[PDB]
């Protein structure tokens, strides 16, 4: 899951966000980036 960590991931427009950046780290994807409202990670 990582819902959390994905859509509901409390981003914006874009930017960065250290919350899903560390928890990205932890579910091993790599880390996190923000796009179009929302926190990817690889």
């Amino acid at each position: 899951d990582r819902d959390s960590c994905v859509d509901k991931s409390r981003c914006a427009k874009y930017g960065y966000y250290q919350e899903c950046q560390d928890c990205c780290k932890n579910a091993g994807h790599n880390g996190g980036t923000c796009m179009f409202f929302k926190c990817k990670c690889a």
